[PDB]
């Protein structure tokens, strides 16, 4: 199946990404607390629902939240300000709180049921968000011996996510709060605060600049 692309809301960031975030890929955004990772996730959860000529995939969303940071009213605000019905957009986001890393891993396996259910509807799942990918792993696997154990568990979790992305033509978007370890995401984007309230994004193989606004993010 051909890759799809989802606009982030920012032409600058879309260009950095080669045209938007890709299906059949895991895109990891990482950066310090407050760098805008969750705002980008909220924006993508709206953008993916747009029709393709507007930068979406006519898609539905599954969201795994590990920090209680999902805000339904932020979805509704972004949707309304982009001309979409806020309640329809919110309804197309399946939402689950992950209580610990083992529950987070089960939830990814569980997500396959809804993905299959929706695959041939007019709004198949096209975006799976894990925010935060790493927070539970960081709190639970700590101390001597934890590096190998945590990396092995994360590798299995990411393998599960890669399979869903690749098998069902989904963009997986994950967040990671940071600041030597290996990573298995398809593409890693470093996000940081800049001057004038801007956020700056760099690929970790130019820089994109965007603002956080009532439309989510934009140039
Ligand atoms: C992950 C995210 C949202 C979800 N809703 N139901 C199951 C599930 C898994």
């Amino acid at each position: 199946a051909t890759i799809g692309r989802i606009s982030t809301g920012s032409k600058s960031l879309d260009k950095l990404l080669g045209g938007g975030i890709e299906t059949q890929a895991i895109t990891e955004v990482f950066g310090e607390f407050g760098s805008g990772k969750t705002q980008l996730a909220h924006t993508l959860a709206v953008m993916v629902q747009l029709p393709p000529e507007e930068g979406g995939l006519n898609g539905s969303v599954m969201w795994i939240d590990t920090e209680n940071t999902f805000r339904p009213e932020r979805i509704r605000e972004i949707a309304q300000n982009r001309g979409l019905d806020p309640d329809e957009v919110l309804k197309h986001i399946a939402y689950a709180r992950a209580f610990n890393s083992n529950h987070q891993m089960l939830l990814v396996q569980q997500a396959e049921d809804m993905i299959k259910e929706l695959l041939n509807t007019d709004r198949p799942v096209k975006l799976l968000i894990v925010d935060s990918l790493t927070s539970h792993f960081r709190s639970e696997y700590i101390g001597r011996g934890a590096l190998a154990e945590r990396q092995q568990k994360l590798a299995k979790h990411l393998a599960d996510l890669h399979r869903l992305a690749n098998l069902y033509d989904i963009a997986v978007f994950v967040t990671n709060q940071v600041q030597i370890l290996a990573h298995s995401a398809t593409l890693r984007v470093y996000l940081r605060k800049g001057k004038g309230g801007k956020r700056i994004a760099r690929l970790i193989d130019g820089e994109a600049v965007f603002s956080i606004t009532e439309k989510g993010i934009e140039d």
